[PDB]
């Protein structure tokens, strides 16, 4: 088998390209191929310098390739060297911090957002002295920069978009060109996306699928005389590059050449290049999940599609004998365990006995299982799927039996009584078809009589059902104890601690046990009766809060509590929720803490064993009786063994299956899926690395021609992420000393919003940096590398200001300073708007529509809302889902005031904008960013200024990962606007008044968009 | 490990985890038999490190057949005859060595 080649570059007869994440070179003349650079991490771009000697290389590091930096290769002496220490952030679709092009003098021009507030701001810089200094070209964000006849050609967002074929939104690739020896004119703005521009002679060649498929086109230096040169049909061509004579590119894993003069295309013959060891070793913990307690103090778990039965120590480990994809494993007997085996067709229930060895595997398809339990008596199992069904699968025959089906969400929260007669579960429901909220009611299924009873009413959210040992009461939790908690910043209230436990006696007349009603004073002995049981419900005297689990015991109740916390780290960094295990003594009614620092908990069948996960990420196990004796679960004793190609085939099929099963439009899925499957599956075997597989998968995702088809997570390399030392400053190499060109700061009194130097009572601006940690930096020593090497610690920095101002401080070298740059930028615009509007206009900026958006919006809203005018800047808004909450505030109309005997007027409502509002937006605002922009117009809150937005409004909520941890996303939630349908998707929002931001606007240092906004508002504030 | 210049394939053949030091880089290639099979020299399954016995590699490392020729560093074949090199590895750390472990060749 051959390899998957891609992203080539040419220079005469030599051709460099990527194979197995490494850089190779091939000689057209001799026909020999060789690897010129490796073990640097994952290389995705290599560019030949003018002299064809050196090579600028982009390499990604960090498990998920979240970081990147540039290196120089010299084919003369085989020398390799790192040039940037920016540690640019990157993702699959935005592999920023790359080579932009080469100036006439032969100098490398890079494109990076490392020193910018927004990632989309991939500004152009000229590399000097191998990375000693960087000179800004002030041409604005750009992906490609070409030079023709002394004229500057600029490619905006001109990178490939494999994940979204047929893209026609506002962020589509466009090409500008210089004309007035300083002015720029847009020359290529087609309806579809334009990528990989190059110039041969006096024509610009690029790629686009304006006709339904990727082809190479070209035009003159005026964007005129459009010509179509290729007619491919197999795969989209990508990565155009040239040397001035011929064009080079890759397609379907092969490298091709295009001769402009001949208009003929040929495939280069390279053949087999590298085939690394297929059988690989992995660390079980890295991909582990579904940890569960078994009988005899044993442990079961799943990792990388495999399952194991081991002792806590991980010394005696048994691997379940079953092919790829074992989604779940559950205790089913003394030595038996039930499992869910996944295949391309679906999920199936299987049983295994780690003592005898037998392991039958049923054929009854259950759909896509997401929850699985087994009764204590080991006769049946309960399963939940993506069809919203809850069923009982016979552990003997294999025949499933659907109990009930929800039409809103999955029935994953359930439990079986110890006597295997009742099955309680949360049942999602809605009063109306177009209802805004989804309620949940507990239901109880009786195996005898086979009838479903209602445990609770359907007015809120009841969950975490649980039966007691004797099976006489059903305990559960619910968010019904309503009580508002005050917001400390904004006039607002929300339900923070409204969770409370309840119980329902299965025998009418029997009282709530926690009530301690003297037995001699009651007359139970009745018989089971589940009718009108929601009427006998009773609360358990435990203070409200935020409970996730309730475990009834003999004379106590265990409760899993989660203290109120912020959501920032959880929403972005993905940080786990911190809980704690509480104990309620039924007798004393006293509450205590059994264990803290928990992030997950599981209880055994016999209610005696506890398995938890703590914040340190480790799994532990302690007996419920003596929680003092916990042990650490080890699983990294035995290596994880797998085959790359079998996993790759497995992973591909699943990515493909998810894309079809989750696409918003079911109809189109059947056709799209079946049409692209085979084509892309045939490339899998050419994939030797994770990144290879990624290239194939993303291209097949793009086939849905829709937004939000992303790929995040997964393990691409064992290389540690690139590091970057930051102190929130801009350095300029002047002479033989680095000077502080700029010192960032937003709100000095806030946290993390200014160069750490400020804490010493001095503005580093203008100062000279002598040395850092005793080492001299300047014309010889790269300050960036030095800083990078101190990242995360405090180093001594000798500074020199005007006169004899000598400073010697222990500065904190930050790992990142984006937020600081961002806040500085906002506060800058805020000042500008105040000054220019003569103090009559306020300013606010929404970075996204998630937790950060909420923070930034209210951070200013509370001080800028009461001006004559307001500018709501939403440029670069990455979306989220809180736009509606923002529109709601801006919607409020001020209709009154409060007059105090002493003090100033108080507006009604409080969260009301005082006057006129204007919204600024660009092509970098999408998803909820698109929603907001469209809504602002529709509701007529004010004028929308800027440029058409991104154009992707099909929501995504992933719920399944790949065996390697990869998290794929599928456009599952199609946004429908009234009087526009889904029109916004693949188009974006048009602003009432379009205002471009040309390359010359950046050269002048003027923000035409904010300026128009100010001026426009000033004019509206004359009435 | 085996490298195949035909497809660029790489593969590990032994999992003996042979112990080695600077002057005794044991568990190495000994030579090739007339049939073109690799003959290795390792002490992995021996009581003493110096017992670098000869083995014929089979099925890319599936099975190893002992040549029972005693400790050897090199094995050559001439006219169907077996040539054996004892302790015939380089001794850079000791130029002019004339002790009893000096390299010798049997036939
Ligand atoms: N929950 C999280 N932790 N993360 C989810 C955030 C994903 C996000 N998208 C958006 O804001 C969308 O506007 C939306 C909008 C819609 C549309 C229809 C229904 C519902 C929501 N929201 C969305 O995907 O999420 C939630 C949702 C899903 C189902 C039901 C209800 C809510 C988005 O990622 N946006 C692009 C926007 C690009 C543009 O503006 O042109 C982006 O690439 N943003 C970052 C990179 C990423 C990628 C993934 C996560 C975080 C950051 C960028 O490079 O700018």
């Amino acid at each position: 088998m051959p390899n998957l080649l891609l992203n080539p570059d040419i220079h005469g007869d030599r051709i460099i390209f990527v194979c197995c994440d490494d850089l190779w070179e091939h000689d057209l003349k001799s026909g020999s191929t060789r690897k010129i650079v490796s073990n640097l991490g994952v290389i995705n771009n290599a560019r030949f310098f003018p002299d064809g000697r050196k090579i600028a290389i982009r390499v990604m590091r960090g498990s998920s390739l979240n970081t990147a930096d540039l290196y120089f290769y010299n084919g003369e002496n085989g020398e390799i060297k790192r040039i940037t220490y920016f540690s640019g952030k990157s993702t699959g679709r935005r592999m920023f911090t790359d080579v932009a092009g080469f100036d006439p003098d032969g100098n490398l021009i890079i494109s990076t957002d490392a020193m910018q507030p927004f990632s989309s701001m991939t500004c152009l810089y000229r590399v000097e002295n191998d990375g000693i200094n960087f000179v800004p070209l002030n041409l604005g964000p750009a992906t490609h920069i070409l030079f023709a006849d002394g004229r500057r050609v600029i490619g905006r967002n001109t990178f490939e978009l494999p994940h979204w074929k047929g893209y026609r939104g506002g962020t589509r690739g466009k090409i500008w060109i210089e004309v007035n020896s300083g002015a720029f004119k847009k020359i290529v703005d087609m309806s579809t996306h334009v990528s990989s521009p190059v110039i041969v002679g006096h024509r610009i060649y690029f790629i686009t699928d304006i006709d339904g498929f990727g082809q190479i086109y070209s035009t003159d230096l005026d964007g005129k005389d459009l010509r179509k040169h290729t007619s491919f049909t197999d795969y989209y061509p990508r990565h155009l590059n040239t040397d001035g004579r011929r064009i080079l590119f890759s397609k379907g894993g092969s490298i091709y050449i295009f001769n402009p003069d001949t208009e003929k295309i040929e495939k280069i013959e390279i053949g087999d290049l590298e085939s690394p060891e297929d059988r690989i070793i992995s660390i079980p913990s890295k991909f582990a999940e579904d940890f569960s307690p078994l009988d005899g103090d044993l442990i079961a778990f799943v990792s990388r599609g495999q399952a194991f039965i081991q002792d806590v120590s991980g010394t005696y480990v048994l691997k379940v004998p079953e092919p790829l994809r074992i989604r779940y494993v559950r205790r089913g007997g003394d030595t038996k365990v039930a499992f869910i085996h996944g295949t391309r067709e679906g999920d199936f229930l299987g049983i295994y006995d780690y003592r005898t060895g037998k392991a039958e595997k049923f054929e009854e398809n259950l759909g896509n299982v997401f929850a699985m339990g087994v009764d204590r008596n080991g006769k049946f199992a309960v399963v939940a799927n993506d069809r919203f069904e809850i069923m009982t699968v016979d552990l003997e025959t294999g025949k499933p039996t659907v109990i009930e089906r929800s039409r809103e969400a999955m029935i994953t929260d359930f439990t079986i009584s110890d006597n295997s007669r009742f099955i309680a579960y949360g049942f999602p429901l809605k009063h109306g078809e177009t209802d805004g909220y989804v309620m949940q009611a507990i239901h109880v299924y009786d195996m005898e009589g086979r009838k479903i009873f209602a445990a609770t009413t359907e007015n809120s959210h009841d969950y975490a059902p649980a039966f007691d040992a004797d099976s006489k009461n059903l305990y559960y939790l619910s968010y019904r104890s309503l009580d508002p908690s005050p917001d400390r910043v904004v006039l607002n209230f929300s339900f923070e601690v409204v969770s409370k436990p309840f119980v329902i006696p299965l025998i009418p007349g029997s009282p709530n046990p926690t009530k301690l009603v003297p037995r001699s004073m009651t007359s139970e002995a009745g018989e089971y009766d589940l009718n009108d049981m929601y009427k006998r419900s009773s609360p358990i005297n435990v203070d409200p809060g935020d409970y996730r689990m309730i475990i009834p015991l003999e004379s106590s109740i265990l409760i899993y509590s989660v203290p109120v916390h912020g959501e920032f780290a959880a929403y972005y960094q993905g940080a786990p929720e911190k809980g704690v295990l509480l104990k309620y003594d039924v007798k004393t009614r006293k509450v205590t803490e059994v264990k803290n620092n928990l992030t997950d908990l599981r209880l055994s069948a016999d209610r005696k064993t506890v398995m938890v996960r703590k914040d340190d990420g480790k799994i532990y196990t302690f007996p419920l009786e003596k929680p003092e004796d916990e042990r650490t679960v080890e699983t990294d004793k035995r290596p994880l063994v797998s085959s790359i190609h079998e996993e790759f085939l497995q992973m591909y099929d699943e990515a493909w299956k998810l894309a079809r099963d989750n696409y918003w439009n079911e109809a189109v899925a059947k056709e799209i899926s079946e049409r692209i499957y085979e084509k892309y599956r045939n490339l899998v075997p050419l994939c030797k690395t994770r990144y290879d597989l990624s290239n194939v998968i993303v291209e097949m995702q793009g086939e849905y021609r829709t937004s939000h088809s992303y790929e995040m997570g997964g393990t691409f390399t064992d290389k540690d992420p690139f590091r970057s030392g930051r102190i929130a400053c801009d350095f300029k190499l002047d002479g033989d000393h680095y000077v502080v060109a700029k010192a960032y700061a937003g709100d000095y009194s806030n946290e993390g919003e200014k160069s750490p130097i400020f804490e010493y009572g001095i503005d580093p601006t203008g100062y000279l940096i002598e040395d850092i940690d005793g080492e001299t930096v300047g014309a010889g020593s790269n300050i960036y590398r030095v800083l990078s090497e101190k990242a995360g610690t405090s180093a001594r920095i000798r500074l020199s200001g005007k006169g004899g101002d000598k400073r010697d401080l222990m500065i904190d070298i930050l790992d990142d300073d984006r937020f600081i740059r961002y806040r500085s930028w906002v506060e800058a615009n805020r000042r500008y708007v105040h000054e220019r509007s003569k103090g009559t206009i306020g300013y606010i900026h929404i970075p996204d529509m998630g937790m950060m958006g909420l923070n930034e919006f209210y951070r200013l809203f509370i001080n800028e809302s009461s001006y004559q005018g307001l500018i709501v800047d939403v440029r670069f808004n990455g979306g989220g889902f809180v736009s509606q909450l923002i529109i709601e505030k801006l919607m409020n109309k001020r209709i009154g005031y409060d007059n105090p005997r002493r003090g100033t007027l108080s507006p009604y409502p409080t969260n009301s904008v005082r006057g006129k509002i204007i919204a600024i937006t660009n092509e970098y605002a999408g998803s909820d960013g698109d929603i907001f922009s469209f809504s602002f117009k529709k509701l007529g809150l004010g004028k929308l200024i800027g440029t058409r937005t991104w154009g992707g409004v099909v929501g995504i909520t992933p719920k399944r990962r790949l065996i390697d941890g990869t998290v794929l996303t599928q456009p599952e939630f199609a946004f429908w606007f009234r009087d526009a349908g889904f029109g916004v998707e693949n188009y974006g929002v048009d602003p009432d008044v379009e205002i471009e931001y040309a390359p010359h606007d950046y050269l002048s240092g003027k923000d035409p968009q904010i300026d128009y906004a100010i001026d426009a508002l000033i004019e509206e504030l004359r009435n």
